C-alpha cells in the first residue's frame, strides 16, 4: 500500500481499537445512537449525502430544534458565488432552543459546570440561573439600542457569564463576535473595528492557571483607536481596582440589577446571522447561519460524542474558539445537556486537574486539543494513574492531528482502555465536526479522523490535475463536493475573499486547506496543511507522519517540522524539537540526539523524510486554540517575512 | 369573633345583599355567565388555581384573543427574580383585539360614547372612526421613527381622541406612558424624562368641570428639561392661542390628514411590553406585557361586571389612572363592547350629571371611585333621586375601601337597590381586578372586596412571622400564592425596586402592602394599607374601620386618619375631618363637635381608637385618582414638611398648607 | 345609436375580431384560461365582484402567492377615508414570490431577456444569475443601515440590473422609488427629496437608441439640492469616465464581491407599503400595498395576456413607468415566467427592430404603447412586412386610447391577423390592468377597451348630475364602485390630495378623471381625460374622436385637440397636427391642408366638432411615458424642444 498509518510504535494488528464496551450498551451505559459496526454508521451516513438526502436533513431539523415558524425548503445555493441557503422560510432563536426551552421542562437541571480556576469556587449553573442572567444581558443591550443585526464584541474570560453573553446576542438577534481573553490590544482593536460593533462586553480581569488575565487594562487601549463602541459592559470578576469610564463604561450586575429576568425572544430567519468568529493577513471574521450552524452543532454533539439528556459534557477548550462556541455552549446546550466551562490551565494547580475535575463532577466525555495531551504526557502519569475516571465513556481530540503517542497516552490512562477516541477534523468555516469516528460504531487508528460525519460529501483531488482520486490507497487534498448544514456562509464584509480562498481553487468543491488520504480500508487520515507539506525530492511529505515519528523516540514532548529550499533535494526538512523538562540533555549528546531521531523518522517513513537540520528550542510558536504555526517557522527558517511571543525570539535567535 | 365588618348602621344578618333580580336574568336583563350561588362560582374557580390550571387558561387565551402565532407554553417564571412569563411563544397585538377584529364584523357599533365636558357636545365615536383615528396617529408615530420598543408620553385630557393614542401606540409595538392631563410641568417631566420618551402627546388645552386645563402651556415649561423629546403632537381641543414651536411642535389634525386611515399591526411578542404607568419617592413606572394584561383585563371586565355583547360600560376614571387603562380602553375594547370617555366631573354642570348621563346613553354598568361616591353623597340626594336609572345593572367602586355609609348611597340612589355592587379590590401592579363579588353569583357586604379573581390565589400572613393565617376569622397582609397573568413585570428601569417592594418581603409572595381580613364567612376585608396602620398599645388598627365609623355620624363628609408616636400608648390616633361646606360652623362649637367624634369611634371600635387631637379642614390631600394621601398628613403630624415629596400634581396642593396651618 | 365607435374607416360590420387561430388552442397553443365566449369571461367575471366575491378571492390570493402567514380578513375599508384594506393579516415577500420560489423550482429557467442597446449584446439573465444580484444589492443596501419602510430613490435605464434594484428593496422591506432614466435634475430632486430617501441607485451612464444618457452627471446636479441622500451606488453600465464623490458613491460590482449572494427575506404585512411611484401640479407620489398590487399584476397579467408558464412576455415600456413596474418585473416575475427588459428605442438601429427582437427570441406576447405603435406605421411596411413574427399570441396597447388607423396597423402588419389585440386601460393609481378584453374570449373592436377585469365594477356618471347612467348606450365619467385589491392606498405624505382627487369628485366611487362611453353592446370606450373634452355649444367633445378623425385624414402621423373658450360657441376647437418628415408641405398650401382636416371631421362627427384653427408642427408635446400633453397646448393658446415651435406658430 502507498499511503500508510501514522507513526506509531504498536503493530498495526495490536492497533485496531473497536468501540470498547461502555460504547456498547453494557456496565449500565446508554447504547450509542450508530453501532455496533462501520456498516451501521455507513447505512446512515448515506442517507445524508446525495440528492436524495433532502428528506433527511428536513427530518432531522425539525426533530432537532423548535422552530417559530416552519420552513418550505430544504437546502439551496453552492459554493460558487457563494449562497448557501438551508431551511431558508423558517425561523427561529439559538437562546430559545439552548435556554427556554429546557428551562420549561426542567429547570433546576445543570446547564452549566462552573471549573473556576481555582478548584474551590467551582458550581453549578441551572438552566434557570442561566437563562435568567441571559435575558437581563439582552434587555442590557436593547437599552444601549443594539439592535437586531447589530455586531456585539465579546471579550470574556471563561467565566459562566461568557455563555450568557453569547446566548445574550443570539436572544435579541445581535451578531456576536467572541474574542480571546488575553489578546494584545492591537489584535483586539481590529477584529471590534472590522465587525463595526457598538459595544463590548468585557470583565475587569481574567484569572487563568492563577495568573491574571488584565481585560479592562487591554480593552481602554484597544478602544483608543475604536471610536464606534459607545458602550462597554464590565462583568466584576475579580473586583481589582481597574479604570472606568464614566458613561461608556458600566458593571454588569449594576445594569442587570435595572432589567427584568425575562426578555422575549427575536424571531430569527434561518439564514440571518447568528455569530461572526475571527480565525488567528487581515483578520478573518467567518460567519454562520442560525439554523444550519445550530443544526449542525446539535447533531454532531449528539453523535460524535454521542450525547445522551443525563451526560455532563466536559470540553475544556476556551470560547474564543469555534471548538467553545460548538461544543460549549450551542451544541451541548441545544441538546439540553450539561456543558463544562473550564477556567483555568490543563496544569493549575499541578497537571491532575483534568482527572481531578473528570473525578470531581463525574464528567461522561473530554474534549481537548492534542496540545494539551501532549502537555500532560510530558508531566508524568502520576497526575493521571492513581485517579478513577470511570464515568467518562468518550474522549476527543481537536485541533491537529493526534500523535499516535499522544493518542495512546490519552487511551491508556484517561481512558484505561475503555474510552472510544474521537480524532474529530473540522474547521471554523465548517461549523461542526467533518469527519469523525462515531464512537459506538467505528474501530479507531491512533491519528486517523476516519469517515466523514453526515452530510459531508468528501473527497480526494489530485492538488495539480484537479480531478478526483477515486478508490483507496489515494494521497491528496480534501474537498467537500457538497455544501452541508453548518457551512460557513460567508467572510464579514469581504465575500471575494470568502470564495477565493474555498470556492476559486478547485471550482465545484469546497477546499479545506488540508492534506488528505484514504487507506486501503478506506479510513481517511488527515495529515496536516496544505502549505506545511515538504517536497523532497518528488516526495510528498506530510508534517503529522513527521512530527509522529519524532515523538515515538524517548524523551519527546513535542515537535513540528517545516519545509525550505534545498539546494540538491529543492525542498529539505527542518524539524524543531521541544524536549521534556525532565530530559539529561548534558548526558545526550545534542548531535547525537539529532542522529537518533534522523534515524528514528529513516525507518518508519523512509530515507528522504530525515531531518536535514534539527533545532531544540524551549517551546514551539502556538495560538490560543493550540495550533502550531509551522508557517511562522518556516518563514523564520527561510529569511524572509499568540500564547507565549517569547517563543518567536528564542526560535530566531536558536536559527543562528 | 375577632374579625369585624366595617362600621355599618345594620346588622350583619339585614346586610346581606344577594344578587338582585336584575343579575338573575329576568327584567330581561341578561343571564349571567356565573350563577346562580357561590357554588357556581367556586366550581369554576377551582380551574383557574392549582396545577392543573394550564388547561382552562389556554383555552380562555385562544378563545377570547386573537393570535397571529400560537404559544406553547402557558406559563412560566416567578415572583422570586421577576420572570413572569405568561403564553411566550405567541405572538399578538393589543390594537387588533381592540379595534381591528371588530371593526371587521360591525364597523358602525359605538366603540367610545365620548362625553364632553359640556354636555351638548356629546357623541358617539363608532369602531370604524376609532380605528381610522388611530390608523393615522400610528402612521404619525411611524412617520416620527417610533419604532416598535419605544417610548411614548401621552398628556390628554379625557377626550375620546386618548383611546386613539392609546391604542396608536401600541399598534406599532411602542410603549405609551400616560400621565394624568393637569400634572404639573415638575411631574410631567420626571415621568418624560424615565420613561425616555422621544414623542409627546398631548392636548392644546383640556376641559373638565367648565374650567381650562393649560396643557400645552405645562408641556412646554416641562419640555426646557425634557431634551430627548423631538417631537410634539398637539390635539386641536379648544383651539385658544397656546404656544407652539415649530418643527417640533405640529397638530394632530394637520399630520393625521398627511396619512392614511389604515396602518399594519406590528406583530408583538406576549411579553413585549405594551405599557408604563406611574403611580402617584421616585417615580415608579409600572410596566406590563401584552397578552397576560389583555388577557386580565378582558376577562376580569366580563366576568366582574358580566359584559354582554350590547352593553354600554361607563367608568368614569381618568385615563391617568389604571382604572381607565384597563376598564375604559383595554378592557371593554378588548370584549367589543361600547366604553365611555367621560371628560367632565361628577358635578358639572350640576351634581346630576352622572345620573343624566346614565339615562341619556342607558348606561348598563357605571364604575368609579369612593371618593366620587362620598362627594356624591355631600351633595343632596334631589340631584339623584328623581331619575330613571334602570338601564344600569352592576355599579362598581375602585380605588379604596367603601365605607358601609356611601356604600348603602351608591346602592340606595345610583341602583335604588336593584344593581348588584362589585367592591373591586386590586393596584396598578396587578394589571386586572384582583378581589371582587361577581354580581350574579355573590350575595355582597357593604366593604367586602368578598372572593378572589379567576387565577388570584391570595392568602393571609402574620405581618411578623411571614406564615399563613389559615382558616377564617383572621387578620393581617394580604399576599399571592401564583402570579396571574395580568401581572406587572418590572419597573421601567429599576428592576430591584420591583423586587424589593413586592417580592422581598415576603419571599415566595406577592406582598401587595394592604392590610387584609378574612372574617368568618370567608368574605375578604381590604381594611387599607399597611403603611397607614396604627398601633395603639399594641393594637392594629386600620384606617377603613374608623374612617367608617366616623362617617356614621351624621353630617360627615370625608375623615383621614393617621398615626403619631405616643410616649405611653407607643402610637396615637389623630384624625382629619372634613365637614360638609355648609355644616354649623361657629354655631356649634369646635370642641363640641371634636368630643362627639371621639366618643363615636369609642362606642365602635373601642377606646384606645379615640382620636387625641382633631383636624378640621375643607378638604383632605387627595390624589387625581381619588386616594387620601395619609403618608402627607402623617409626616406633617409629625413635623417631617420640609422631607415632602413633590405635591404639586396633588388634586388640590394649596390643601397641603392649609394642614401644615391647621397643625394648632 | 347614441355611443359611437372611435372614428375608423373600416365598417362597423366588418370591424369585430374575434379570437384568432392562435388563441383558440389550435396551432399547438395553449388552452386560454378563460374561454371560448364572452359569456364565459362573464361567469368568472360576476364571482370576483358584489357583496360574495371574497371566496373567490381568497382562493386566488392563496394559490397565486405562497405566504409566510395565512390572512383571516380578505377585504376592509373603503374610498371614503382611503383605509383600503385586503388580506391585512397574511405575511408575504414580493421578491420571494418573484425570485426565490422559482429558483427553487428551476435554477437555469430565463428570468429576463436582456435586449441590450445594442442588439449583439443581448443575453439571458437566469433565475439564479437575477437573485443572486438582487441578494447582493439587498445586502448592500443593508450595510447601508436601509431598514423596513425606508425609501430608495432608483434612477438606472433599462438594463437588467433594474429588476435587481427593485427586487433588493422589495426583499428587504423598503420602498423603492424609481424615477425614468433621462429626467431633468430638478424633476429628479423633486421626487428624490419628496420620498425623502437615504440612497439613489443610478448608472454612470444610460445607453438607448445609440445616445448617451449622462446619468451620473445629471445625479451630480440634482443632488446638490438633495440634502438627504448619504449613499449613491453607481453601476457601471457604460464604464465611461465619470465624476463620483467619495464616501457618497460607491461601485456597484465593488459593493457587491463583499456580500454574500443570499439575503434573508423581510416577512411584510399585506398593507405595508411595496413602492412608491411619481406621475409624470406638485410631484404625486403614489404608494402601493405589497399583496394586493402583486395578486392583481399576477392574475392580470395571467388572464389579460393568457400567459402561461414557458411563454417569453415582451413589454417594451420603461421601469420608470407602471407598466414597466407591472408587467416587466411583478406581473412576469411572479407568475414564474420570462421577461423582457428592452433598453433601446423602437426605431434603432431601424424601425425593425421591434420585430427583429421578436423574431429571434421567439416572443409570445408583446406589450407597448400607441405612440410607439404610431410611430413605426409612419416608417414604412417594409421594416415589418417581411418578418416571420409567428410566436406572437397576443398585442397589447397601453398609455392612451388606441386609434382604429393604428389598431389595424398593429393587428395587420405586427399580428398579421393572427394575434388577439388587447386595449389595456388602467392607471398607475389601478396598479393593475382595469379594463381590456380576455383574449381567449371576447371579440375585439379597434379603439375599445371592451369589459372590466375581475374585481372591477366600473361604472358612468353624468357629470353634472354626479348619477348613475345605467344601461348601456351611455357616456360620462369613469367610476369604479368598490375597491379591488391593487388599488393605490395613498399619495406619499398627501393622502389628502389623495382622496380629493379620486374620492371626494364623486363620493362613494372612484374617479378615474377619464371620460368614458358604454355602448348598446356593453363595451367600454375610454376616449381621453375628462381634462381635455372640449364642450362645444353643450357638446361633449372628446380628445379621442377628434384626434382619430384627423388621423383618418392620409399623411397624418400624429394629432392633439385643445378646447378653446369662445364667445359663440362656449369652447371652440383647436388642432395640433403633426405631418410625416417626408411629406411635401411645401408642395400643398397650408390652408388648403386645413380646410381638407377640418372638412375630414366635420363628415364623421359632426359640424360643431369643426377646428376653428389648425397648426402645423414637427410633433406633439409627450411624455416619457408617450401620453400626449394637451394641457401644455391648451394653455399655450391662453395667456423638450417642441414646446419652443409651439408657440411661436400661433402668434
Ligand atoms: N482531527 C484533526 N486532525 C487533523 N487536523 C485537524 C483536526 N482538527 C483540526 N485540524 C486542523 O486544524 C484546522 C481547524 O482549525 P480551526 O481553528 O479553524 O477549527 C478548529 C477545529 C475547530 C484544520 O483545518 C486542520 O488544519
Ligand atoms: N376595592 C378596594 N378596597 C380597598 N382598597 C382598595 C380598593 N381598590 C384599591 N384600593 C387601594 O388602592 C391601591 C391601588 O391603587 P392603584 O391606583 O395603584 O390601583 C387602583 C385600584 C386600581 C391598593 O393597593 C389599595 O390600597
Amino acid at each position: 500500500h502507498h499511503v500508510h498509518p501514522l507513526p506509531d510504535s504498536v503493530p498495526e494488528s495490536e492497533d485496531l481499537f473497536a468501540p470498547p464496551p461502555r460504547m456498547q450498551g453494557k456496565e449500565g451505559r446508554p447504547k450509542p445512537h450508530i453501532g455496533p459496526n462501520y456498516e451501521s454508521y455507513v447505512k446512515e451516513w448515506a442517507k445524508t449525502v446525495g440528492p436524495n438526502s433532502d428528506e433527511w436533513w428536513a427530518a432531522k431539523a425539525r426533530e432537532t430544534l423548535d422552530w417559530y415558524d416552519d420552513f418550505k425548503t430544504v437546502r439551496a445555493g453552492g459554493f460558487e458565488h457563494g449562497d448557501v441557503q438551508w431551511f431558508p422560510e423558517g425561523t427561529l432563536n439559538a437562546a430559545y432552543n439552548c435556554l427556554d426551552r429546557h428551562y420549561y421542562k426542567n429547570p433546576k437541571k445543570t446547564a452549566i459546570i462552573y471549573e473556576a480556576d481555582e478548584p474551590s469556587e467551582s458550581r453549578e449553573v441551572s438552566y434557570e440561573e442561566l437563562m435568567q442572567e441571559t435575558c437581563r444581558v439582552a434587555n442590557v443591550l436593547k437599552s444601549y439600542g443594539v439592535k437586531k443585526g447589530d455586531a456585539v464584541s465579546i471579550y470574556l474570560p471563561m467565566t459562566w457569564q461568557a455563555a450568557a453573553a453569547f446566548l445574550a446576542c443570539a436572544r435579541i438577534g445581535a451578531i456576536h463576535s467572541a474574542v480571546f481573553a488575553g489578546f494584545s490590544a492591537e489584535s483586539l482593536r481590529d477584529r471590534v473595528n472590522d465587525c463595526e460593533c457598538k459595544v463590548l462586553i468585557t470583565t475587569d480581569e481574567g484569572r487563568r492557571g492563577g495568573k491574571t488575565i488584565a481585560t479592562k487594562q487591554i480593552v481602554d487601549a484597544a478602544l483608543q483607536q475604536c471610536p464606534l463602541v459607545e458602550n462597554v459592559l464590565v462583568l466584576r470578576r475579580t473586583g481589582n481596582k481597574v479604570p472606568m469610564t464614566e458613561g461608556r463604561d458600566k458593571w454588569w450586575d449594576e445594569e442587570c440589577a435595572k432589567m427584568p429576568a425575562y426578555c422575549p425572544c427575536e424571531r430569527m430567519a434561518s439564514e440571518d446571522p447568528l455569530f461572526i468568529l475571527y480565525t488567528s493577513g487581515k483578520p478573518k471574521g467567518v460567519v454562520h447561519s442560525t439554523a444550519g450552524y445550530l443544526l449542525g452543532t446539535a447533531l454532531t454533539l449528539k453523535y460524535v460524542f454521542d450525547a445522551h439528556p443525563d451526560d455532563r459534557f466536559a470540553c475544556m477548550a476556551d470560547i474564543g474558539w469555534i471548538t467553545g462556541h460548538s461544543y460549549i455552549i450551542y451544541g451541548p446546550l441545544a441538546n439540553g445537556i450539561t456543558t463544562a466551562v473550564f477556567e483555568s490551565t490543563p496544569v493549575y494547580p499541578t497537571p491532575s486537574r483534568y482527572w481531578d475535575f473528570v473525578d470531581k463532577w463525574k464528567a461522561t466525555q473530554l474534549y481537548t486539543a492534542p496540545t494539551a495531551i501532549r502537555l500532560l504526557r510530558r508531566m508524568g502519569e502520576d497526575h493521571v494513574k492513581n485517579h478513577d475516571l470511570s464515568s467518562l465513556r468518550v474522549l476527543g481530540s481537536v485541533g491537529e492531528p493526534i500523535n499516535p503517542e499522544a493518542w495512546h497516552w490519552y487511551n491508556d490512562f484517561a481512558g484505561k482502555n475503555q474510552c472510544a477516541i474521537v480524532d474529530t477534523y473540522w474547521m471554523t468555516e465548517t461549523g461542526s465536526i467533518s469527519i469523525a469516528p462515531l464512537p459506538g460504531a467505528i474501530s479507531t487508528k491512533p491519528g486517523s479522523a476516519t469517515f466523514p460525519f453526515f452530510g459531508m460529501d468528501v473527497d480526494i483531488i489530485d492538488p495539480q490535475t484537479g480531478q478526483v482520486l477515486e478508490g483507496n490507497d489515494v494521497e491528496g487534498v480534501l474537498v467537500a463536493r457538497r455544501p452541508w448544514p453548518s457551512i460557513a456562509r460567508t467572510v464579514y464584509r469581504d465575500h471575494k475573499r470568502y470564495l477565493e480562498t474555498y470556492m476559486k481553487p478547485y471550482p465545484g468543491y469546497f477546499f479545506f486547506g488540508d492534506g488528505a488520504a484514504r487507506d486501503y480500508d478506506g479510513y481517511m487520515w488527515i495529515k496536516g496543511r496544505v502549505d506545511d507539506v515538504i517536497n523532497v525530492s518528488g516526495h510528498r511529505l506530510s508534517t503529522a507522519e513527521v512530527e509522529s515519528a519524532l515523538i515515538l523516540h524517548k524523551g519527546v514532548a513535542e515537535t513540528a517540522v517545516v519545509g525550505c529550499a534545498d539546494d540538491l533535494t529543492g525542498q529539505a526538512v527542518y524539524a524543531f524539537v521541544t524536549m521534556k523538562p525532565e530530559f539529561d540533555l548534558k548526558a545526550t549528546k545534542e548531535a547525537d540526539l539529532s542522529k537518533e531521531l534522523a534515524i528514528q523518522v529513516r525507518k518508519v517513513i523512509g530515507p528522504f523524510a530525515a531531518p536535514k537540520k534539527i533545532y531544540l528550542v524551549s517551546d514551539l510558536p502556538k495560538t490560543r486554540s493550540g495550533k502550531i504555526m509551522r508557517r511562522v517557522l518556516r518563514k523564520i527558517v527561510a529569511g524572509e517575512g499568540i500564547a507565549d511571543p517569547q517563543i518567536v525570539e528564542e526560535v530566531k535567535q536558536k536559527v543562528t
